[PDB]
């Protein structure tokens, strides 16, 4: 299996905005930040909460493929300004009309045959009928048989694991998003039994990213302070007892030197230290 | 003198906002994507244009210190979001209560006494007079004297060139703005009698930026698409005839090696390459 990427960054951030629209812009300008970069899990932390309520909220909207948006996110407060978005146009969002091996779906609620199997819309033109009897208005990723009866009231497929479409045909296939309450759930309340073998964290206060060399790994995770830097939810939370955020992470990098503004944003900072740390990434996930 | 760095790329990004307010926005996330990485020079070319002088004058608007923005920019319907703005936060950007070495001022439009120097303001609390009788309206760099007579109606100081602060005390100091009436425009109205000795031009047809090595250079240019890449303001001009855009620079880069998202935009894009780049452009520019 392919190493994983996880970012994570205050929900705080949003209270920043200085508009309704632009807290919904900024939002987006996350989502799209972890999407170019192929990230896996988005985790949006209290600094220490509807500021990462409704982040996380946008977040999930985005992700979502269209076709699945009716189904799965009633009208809320948070997605009014949904329209003012830009798409992630990730390789699981598309029309209709687009061939494609793998297609997120949602099982529709119905009886059924005995025998059969669950009806499942991906937003194909006609339902896709699946192998297994599942839970309705569960979330899965199907795989479409090559052959396809043409005149059949339905296509036909198989579920598969939601990893396949990355380990299998090297296909983005969108984040997941996770709540946690503080910084140090960020660590503990990890999805994978393993632990984040490899953190790292940026600051200013950091050390150049030219000269960190980075150990193999399996599960990264990088972690964005607000506007008030990490300080700010490692002295608020209060499992952590440390003087400096540094000892938290295996790395602590400044990933801009010489930087001609005395302040980065984050949804600056995420594109600029994911890119400064890709290749690194790369060759060190091997 | 150390290197200089230029951002080129089209006006007509603006056209893709989908509200005013974003507009502004939009122009905004440019100027201060160009700040953080020290750029000194951004061109805005027509991608063969409004969308271009009002680009310019965004970008200007917020290179220019508070305290000059009044003298410098009537008021006008392209800066009514001024408001709805991140600053640069600049080393020049400085409060009235800041000691520096260095401060930018706006020659004041009086007679003077015959021998005498100018009268500058640089948003210090008294005017600063220096050393020369010197057109009025017109924008300076004063080096302010170490020696300050406590009781002088005003604080005394030097006209220094504008690389200085850069070149002595190794502070950013703002950008410039130039506008282009196309792409071969953009090199050819350079500002540096020169050349640009190196020429980067970004897409996701080039070659990985990890595979490319900058020859020695003193100025640099860096060139984005827009929406519809290079290809679209190399057709459209006439000076140029060509069946792809490679051919153009010396470098022809993707920065982005298996993006999740089909497209990126030209703000996302920036941050990117530049951050792509740095090192590179550090260790070449020597």
């Amino acid at each position: 299996r392919p190493y994983t990427l996880s970012v994570a960054l205050p929900g705080s951030i949003l209270d920043n905005a200085q508009s309704p629209e632009l807290r919904t812009y900024l939002a987006g300008q996350i989502a799209r930040a972890c999407a170019i970069f192929c990230v896996d899990e988005i985790v949006v932390f209290d600094e220490e909460g509807q500021a990462c309520v409704q982040l996380a909220r946008i977040l999930q909207y985005l992700e979502c493929p269209q076709y699945l948006r009716k189904a799965f996110f009633p009208k809320h407060q948070d997605l009014q300004f949904a329209g003012l978005l830009n798409p992630l146009d990730s390789p699981h969002h598309m029309r209709q009309d687009e061939e494609s091996e793998f297609r997120e779906g949602i099982v529709v609620d119905r009886p059924t045959r005995p025998g059969h199997g669950s009806f499942v819309n991906c937003g194909m033109k006609k339902e896709v009928k699946i192998d297994k009897n599942l839970e309705p208005g569960l979330r899965v990723t199907v795989r479409l048989n090559q052959q396809q009866h043409p005149d059949c009231k339905t296509y036909h497929g198989k579920v598969v694991s939601s990893q396949d479409p990355r380990t299998k045909a090297g296909l983005y296939w969108g984040y997941t998003v996770r709540l946690a309450s503080c910084l140090s759930a960020v660590f503990a309340e990890a999805p994978f039994q393993d632990g984040y073998d490899l953190t790292i964290g940026t600051s200013e206060r950091g050390s150049d990213v030219a000269s960190a060399q980075l150990p193999n790994f399996r599960h990264a995770l990088v972690v964005f302070g607000g506007l008030q830097g990490l300080e700010a939810g490692a002295d608020a939370d209060p499992n952590l007892e440390v003087a400096e955020p540094s000892v938290l992470f295996d790395l602590y990098v400044n990933t801009c030197p010489g930087q001609g503004s005395r302040t980065i944003r984050t949804e600056e900072n995420i594109l600029i230290s994911l890119a400064a740390l890709q290749p690194g990434l790369i060759q060190a996930g091997a």
